[PDB]
């Protein structure tokens, strides 16, 4: 069957303690939707009650402990989310736990450290000579006490932080000194060297921060008993410790552990070295297709739909991605703000649901909503895409991507779905019809646009070719009626 998976949250979500409740109780409507695999949010214990979790305070802390002035997460508590993974598990849907590694934010203390300034814009570049700051990388979970992990953090076990305490200076980003300290090397090189982002960076190279993340990911794995992974930041982490990490784990718990990294560069070449770095033991998220759709939505009918997936990962690296129209990164008011129009956003999902190649992924903000910034439920069109993914989309595929507003495409359907088979056709200017192959053996079928957007049906001749039609600015997907 084809697997699809589904972003359970989006940046805006309520802090209300009842996410997890809400996903329990979903569980049951996700399966008859189609979805097989639910991303969670971070799980653990963020810098407050507000955070979205990735200011990753403490990974032990699943909403089980009273620290940062609460004991559940923004979603609920750790009874909560076992009551939500459980629902899930029962329901045959997989569940992918959020990974956040790269650095811990809202450390309990501050520690005199000696550090260096960098040149923001190339971190490889001294500024500063030597000298102290008060660094917060002091991590003693005053709330969870040894339970679950003995393990507390130090300055040693980071490779440098944005804030010193004593000379609040802003715009700086420290390095700490210390016998073979230095930024992890084989990270992006955007700003010479990417290794730090924010908070306190931890230090890839430390052996005692190798073992104890390899040890959280497993207890993290049993704990919740999850089937993957989204790794969170993956450009501004040791490419080599990712790839191990991730076989650590598998080979630990000797579960296959599915993951997809969130590599977030519109850089097909970038996002491809990564691959090579991680020995393509994961997939990735397809950055690059998710700004073509963007460019597409943006560009009022005159993008050339035929290249509408060129450069992206999916076209060249089909079984490594992870295909999505948005995420929390681009919706809107976020820093990397690139929301696909919602005129165009049913066509971006026929893109990525009923193609064969990628790992499709249902953004929650998409699906529900997002009330805050008035984006409205899109379920009542992207439902018909995952049902023609779930039944329809098998066999053989052709591709019609020849016409700068209509493209489109079929599949043959197979023997082990019956009545699978379709024909899907947008266009990002003015409507049309296009003549398409779906399979000989088609031949006197009526075909049913499942989206419902053209009323009428299409007959499959003898040769097994129907022309297909579609309205202005819209998708359709014809299937078997
Ligand atoms: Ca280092
Ligand atoms: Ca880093
Ligand atoms: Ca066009
Ligand atoms: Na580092």
């Amino acid at each position: 069957t084809n697997g699809t998976m589904m972003q359970y949250f989006e940046w805006h979500l309520p802090n209300d303690g009842n996410h997890w409740n809400r996903l329990r109780d979903d569980a049951a409507n996700l399966k008859s939707k189609g979805i097989t695999a639910v991303w969670i949010p971070p799980a653990w214990k963020g810098t407050s009650q507000n955070d979205v979790g990735y200011g990753a305070y403490d990974l032990y802390d699943l909403g089980e402990f009273n620290q940062k002035g609460t004991v559940r997460t923004k979603y609920g508590t750790r009874s909560q989310l076992q009551g939500a993974v459980t629902s899930l598990k029962n329901n045959g849907i997989q569940v992918y736990g959020d990974v956040v590694m790269n650095h811990k934010g809202g450390a309990d203390g501050t520690e005199m450290v000696n550090a260096v300034e960098v040149n923001r814009s190339n971190r490889n570049q001294e500024i500063s000579g030597e000298y102290t700051i008060e660094a917060w990388t002091k991590f003693d979970f005053p709330g969870r006490g040894n339970t679950h992990s003995n393990f507390k953090w130090r300055w040693y076990h980071f490779d440098g932080t944005d804030w010193d305490q004593s000379r609040q200076l802003q715009n700086k980003i420290y390095k700490f000194r210390g016998t073979g300290k230095a930024w992890d090397w084989e990270v992006d090189i955007e700003n010479g060297n990417y290794d730090y982002l924010m908070y306190a960076d931890i230090d890839m190279d430390h052996p005692e921060v190798i073992n104890e993340l390899r040890n959280w990911g497993v207890w993290y794995t049993n704990t919740l008993n999850l089937d993957g992974f989204r790794i969170d930041a993956v450009k501004h982490i040791k490419y080599s410790y990712t790839r191990d990490w991730l076989t650590h784990v598998r080979n630990t718990t000797g579960k296959p552990m599915f993951a997809v990294a969130e590599f977030w560069k519109n850089d097909l070449a970038a996002i491809e070295n990564y691959l090579n770095k991680t020995s393509w033991n994961h997939s990735v998220f397809d950055v690059p297709l998710h700004y073509n759709l963007y460019n597409a939505s943006n560009s009022g009918g005159y993008f050339d739909m035929r290249n509408i997936l060129n450069g992206s990962v999916v076209q060249k690296h089909p079984i490594h991605a992870v295909t999505f129209v948005d995420n929390h990164d681009s919706q809107p008011g976020e820093a990397l703000e690139s929301f696909v129009q919602s005129w165009f956003k049913p066509l971006a999902y026929a893109l990525i649901l009923t193609r064969e190649q990628g790992y499709p992924s249902v953004f929650y903000g998409d699906y529900y909503g997002i009330p805050t910034h008035g984006v409205p439920s899109m379920k009542s069109k992207i439902d018909p895409l995952l049902q023609a993914r779930q039944t329809y989309a098998y066999g053989t595929q052709h591709d019609y991507f020849d016409h700068h507003d209509i493209i489109g495409w079929t599949r043959e359907g197979d023997s082990s779905h019956p009545n699978s088979g379709l024909a899907t056709i947008m266009s990002d200017g003015p409507g049309g019809n296009k003549w398409m192959y779906v399979g000989k053996h088609k031949a006197g079928q009526v075909w049913r646009d499942i989206t419902g957007n053209r009323s009428g049906t299409v007959t499959i001749n003898a040769d097994g070719w129907g022309n297909f039609t579609v309205n202005g600015g819209a998708v359709s997907v014809w299937v078997k009626q």
